[PDB]
DNA sequence: TTTTTTTTTTTTTTTTTTTTTTTTTTTTTTTTCCTTTTTTTTTTTTTTTT
């Protein structure tokens, strides 16, 4: 809202239900989406293969 | 002669510092340059001598 630009609610309640769901912070880093207990193929897509 | 009281020695954490490691928008089009190199050993050749 500083910038004037609006977003849907639902498309920022589902990244804010995304990082509390583990209980604690969970960070779009390499350090919260690789710690988590997803495939393994899934996290080397991403980053540290 | 036993109990308290001081000393000691681990014990686990704390906290700060240092080190390490991993990351850095998407697609597309053209040239240029290099894709060895000097060193050491081996083999052949040429000249000389008896």
């Amino acid at each position: 809202q500083f910038y004037g630009l609006y977003v849907n609610y639902r498309h920022l309640a589902l990244l804010c239900d995304v990082m509390t769901a583990k209980g604690h912070l969970m960070a779009i880093t390499r350090h919260g989406i690789n710690r988590q207990d997803t495939g393994a193929l899934m996290r080397c897509s991403f980053e540290e293969t």
